[PDB]
């Protein structure tokens, strides 16, 4: 967990070096998806906005999905804000880290050469997190259809389209994620 | 921790009088929240203080010393849902101040209150049958309260262990307006 | 994960946790199961507080299930000896001995919040010992049970038979009947 | 709860206290625990060897060759070390309580105090060490003479009295010359 | 205990001068820690090169692509230097520093060997299925053939054998540039 | 939890008087943490006395003798305070205090008996045989003989039982100078 | 792990005991060898070199050995750098530590009076350390012959008198290591 000092007027301050980068606006979308990451990252787009609601924020996302309301809760939050995010996907983007990815600012949707990106939707998302929650199948139904719309949407697929290829579990190289409209350039 | 030395990202935002509430609710969770609302209440009495809402809800007499301090602090509490509220995440983002109750697009909330939030936490606690029926109805006059709906409809309503999506929870009165 | 509120003083920055920051303003928190480890930070805080001020009101807010019957009682002590009033706000709940505590602050200043609930009943668990090679005795139970009987007789106002006989029953009070059981002066709405 | 203060450089709350000459001894006592109290009552002579220390005890006892590493430490500073029990002191507690400086020593009214040293503070703590018998029996009459000191009872009271294991009232203490005087105001 | 130097501790300091540590298996954790120093590091300036100094079994195929990746896209030549040993994924980030800057010390050893280890998914609802881990298998002789100057099927067959080369062999292989003695 | 006094931790407060503690089972990591205490005081002032107050069971033969030796080869003396108890390596490193200056309160115990526990091997791959037991066992043995003062034979007689001896009966048996009383 | 606090122009400034006496070039290898705590000691060999390549270099050994390409890494750095890296055994220093015990400076190798120090190179040294990683025999047996190569090299024992006495898993005294070659000087008195 590397740190950075800087020396500025009031004397040196230090930062780990995910809040250096938050500095420059950059947000790291990494591991499993759940509440406790989903909220920091929130926290992180509103503090952002409010520092400055004009320049672009940038989301780096490296990610197997997880849990579907933590991700709309991000998803919320990414159109709601007033700046653009662009969203990079670096290593893999599955599921709601999929679903983010392709959620981005048209035009500022990025994928790596060697990543991966797979919109498929395991149950394991969809289920209670808490004890005494029991989600019921047709929660899960709806929410199924509310991702497609929306990956339908930022794609430019059809939702017939959609429907079809996210029942299978497979994995999109970056080039075809691209052609499909989950991201729009291959950064090489 | 997204952490600078000498804020974490929750206390810099606690700067600007925004309150994290995430995950189960319970004593620890809730206890830290109500000194949040009084430290911002002394730090200045006038301003709006912002609650998001993130959460499964949990413990019921926690929840309730939230709701209690909520309502006692001079300044309006605005409540806003991201995610889910469910139980007493539902009941506390419903008992925003009016008219600064706020859900996101999809988000989801459920009033229902499980069993488990009612029975003691403690070793030596059992909360008893007539205990439980007495807190089940005053979260209903709560929740009929700030809603506007009559007691027979959160009552009857609170059995379904179902979500509602943020358009039909603005139309319930559970909140007063989806920021789109 | 606490929060912090960090001030800027005259060379660089001061950080509080939260709890930290409303100690300053003589708030302090008894929160949790009543034990060795939190009565005897509550009593540092009292005692620090006394030095800081001995004029000046404390404020405990209490949402406890009870616990220890003797860490409550060293929080009891210190309560009544230190100078300044001692006043209580029950928010949550407040059982055994958290409603003991309750009862116990300065007369005229104690308050619950309309939706926190006061349970007097003693369980057994309070009285155990919790070291290992102590053993709690049948006539020290007696004992102890008896003397909280005569603190919470001694600041409601109710006779000790009163106390006595529902102390039993292991029920909770609401805000308004915990008033007029002369547990809180007034329920703050 | 590890609460903070700063004064005209932060503390903790103990730390803050410890500034004004008190030190707390709560919780089971061990090696651990006494160590730190010992390095307390060294480093508050060393600034200021006058000034009275006090001792807040909240225990329920423990480990005999650990408070006896206090008791002496007690002892030999030139400092008056004042005791309160708050709670109650129980075993090596109830010894270092009875152990502060002559009219120093304070229970508050609803604490209590019980002398008696069950087995398990005199067994060896480390893996390797047995503690024999003869070894407890030399142990528990230094305590009891410790115990006769302090309290002006004579050697065959003590005796008699640390085989039962209850406890005695504040007041009782207070007349069984455990503490000199109850705080009440 | 990691140690301080006058405040920083021993591996910021060492950031400070454009120096990274990739150390132990590799997984999503470790390489997204890579991946943000190397941006800091461009940032701060993008024109002098960056070092990481690679001690490491491998570990996760995708994690590893992520610091590939990023080291292929910023303008500063990453240097890389075996210390101890680089096997799997290390091996291949060691032989994916910039060209002539590929160090090994004398007794390193180097093992491009992948383990199916690396490739089967990490996340307990992700089954990564036959054809991805083929194709993976595929892409990453295909980078080693080009940074190596190996052909692909030279790759395909010594990757097969979990055996080391030292460091001598690694030079002579095209996995680094030269031994520093 | 440890006090506080920038806050230093009570045992760092008494380090900058020259007071190093000595308190748990001996083993590598809290050895090395003594023997780095006892150069940084050197290099401070080689001239001042250092003082190592123990409350220990023993532990860690090498251990111990990683402490011994840096004891040894350092310019100032080194005292040594008993407090509570001292056992096996314990004893052995109060006895080994700068002539003088070796001291016990006057409720410590004082065990020089060392178990077969801090001989053997505390890492995983190490079996530590016969032989370099008893090598290790003379070892001490020679070191207590020479700073009590006692002959070889009697160490060895004595060292086998594993009894304590009160702060008036090791300081008569020259493991330490004095007891400290008033 | 206590701390030293030094006064500077705008205050205090604190350090553990172990980072102040790396401020002095003094550099601790204790307990058990692996990647984690050679990539420590290979950090600080690093920043020390950097901030000084004039100036000595002192590693204090107290360890039972461990993990060989962790310890190999050490070695090949101490080896590279430009200054000094004298040695100094403290309690004691078993395979992986006994090799870089007798890998530094000549002349600069110390061990304290009663140390001790076995060359034995047990198996598990060799052995695999991550789940996907199998050490096999061959590599073990250049891994064994490489260390001999070093530990000849260094002591100027022959090759056949390193093989023969490290298969003996016992300790060498102080003296003896001494007169083996894997120390230059027992630190017997302070001059
Ligand atoms: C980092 C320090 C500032 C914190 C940023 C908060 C913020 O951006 N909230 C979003 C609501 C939101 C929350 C969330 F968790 C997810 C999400 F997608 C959206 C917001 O409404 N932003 C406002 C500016 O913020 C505010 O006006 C206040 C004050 C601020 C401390 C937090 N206010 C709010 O939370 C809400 C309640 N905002 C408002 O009161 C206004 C008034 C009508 C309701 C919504 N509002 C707005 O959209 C305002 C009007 C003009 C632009 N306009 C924002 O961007
Ligand atoms: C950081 C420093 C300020 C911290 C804020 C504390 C606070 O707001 N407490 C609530 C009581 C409360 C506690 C709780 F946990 C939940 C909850 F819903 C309500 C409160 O009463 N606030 C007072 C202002 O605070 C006070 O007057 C004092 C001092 C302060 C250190 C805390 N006092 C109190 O605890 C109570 C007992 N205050 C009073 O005595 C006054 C007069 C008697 C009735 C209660 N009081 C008030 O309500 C006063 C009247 C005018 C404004 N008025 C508050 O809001
Ligand atoms: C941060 C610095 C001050 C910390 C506060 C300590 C304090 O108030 N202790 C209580 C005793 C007590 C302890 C406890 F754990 C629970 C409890 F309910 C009561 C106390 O006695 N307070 C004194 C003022 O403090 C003192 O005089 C001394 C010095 C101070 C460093 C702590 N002294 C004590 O511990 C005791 C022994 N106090 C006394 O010596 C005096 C003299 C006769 C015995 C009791 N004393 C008092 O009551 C004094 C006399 C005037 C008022 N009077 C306090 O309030
Ligand atoms: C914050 C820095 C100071 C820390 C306090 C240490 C201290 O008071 N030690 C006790 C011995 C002791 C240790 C213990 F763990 C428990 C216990 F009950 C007693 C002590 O002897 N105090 C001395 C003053 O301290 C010293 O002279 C030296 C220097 C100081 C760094 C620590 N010295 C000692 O450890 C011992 C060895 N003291 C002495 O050398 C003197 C000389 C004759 C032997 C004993 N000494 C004393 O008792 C002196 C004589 C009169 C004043 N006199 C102390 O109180
Ligand atoms: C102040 C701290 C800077 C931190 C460095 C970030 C960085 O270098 N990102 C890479 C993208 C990347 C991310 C990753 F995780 C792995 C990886 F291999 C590559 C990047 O694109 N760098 C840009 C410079 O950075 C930017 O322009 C912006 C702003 C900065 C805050 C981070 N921008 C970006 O994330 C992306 C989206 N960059 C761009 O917008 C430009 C526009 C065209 C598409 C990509 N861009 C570039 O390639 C720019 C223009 C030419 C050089 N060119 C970079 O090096
Ligand atoms: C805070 C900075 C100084 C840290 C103290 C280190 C120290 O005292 N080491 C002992 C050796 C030792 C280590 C150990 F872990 C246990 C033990 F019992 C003994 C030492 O040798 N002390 C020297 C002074 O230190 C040094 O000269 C150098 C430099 C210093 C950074 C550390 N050097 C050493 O480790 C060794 C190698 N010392 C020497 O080079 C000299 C030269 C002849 C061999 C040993 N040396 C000495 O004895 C020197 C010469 C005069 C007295 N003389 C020390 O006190
Ligand atoms: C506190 C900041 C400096 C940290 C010290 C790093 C360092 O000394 N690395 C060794 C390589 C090494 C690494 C390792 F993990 C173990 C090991 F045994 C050896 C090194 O090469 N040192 C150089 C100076 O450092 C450098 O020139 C650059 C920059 C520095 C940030 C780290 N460079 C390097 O990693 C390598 C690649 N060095 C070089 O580029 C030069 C060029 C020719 C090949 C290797 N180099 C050297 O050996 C240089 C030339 C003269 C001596 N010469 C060093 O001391
Ligand atoms: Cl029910
Ligand atoms: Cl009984
Ligand atoms: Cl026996
Ligand atoms: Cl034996
Ligand atoms: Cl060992
Ligand atoms: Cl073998
Ligand atoms: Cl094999
Ligand atoms: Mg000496």
């Amino acid at each position: 967990v590397p740190m950075v000092v800087e020396q500025t007027s009031r004397g040196e301050r230090a930062y780990d070096i995910y809040s250096r980068l938050l500095k420059e606006r950059l947000i790291f979308l990494v591991g499993p998806i759940d509440d406790h990451m989903a909220n920091v990252i929130v926290a992180q787009l509103l503090f952002l906005e409010a520092d400055n609601p004009e320049k672009d924020i940038y989301i780096y996302i490296n990610s197997p999905g997880g849990v579907v309301t933590a991700g709309m809760a991000i998803y919320d939050t990414m159109q709601y804000i007033k700046p653009d995010v662009s969203t990079i996907c670096v290593g893999q983007a599955a599921s709601m880290g999929a679903l983010l990815l392709a959620s981005g600012a048209a035009g500022k949707r990025y994928a790596l050469p060697n990543s991966r990106v797979m919109i498929h939707q395991p149950l394991g998302g969809f289920q209670g997190q808490a004890t005494d929650i029991d989600i019921h199948a047709r929660e899960i139904l709806t929410l199924r259809s509310r991702l497609n719309e929306i990956l339908a949407k930022h794609t430019g697929q059809s939702l017939e389209t959609i429907a079809r290829d996210t029942e299978r579990d497979n994995f999109k190289s970056a080039v075809d994620a691209q052609a499909y409209g989950l991201v729009d350039q291959v950064l090489e």
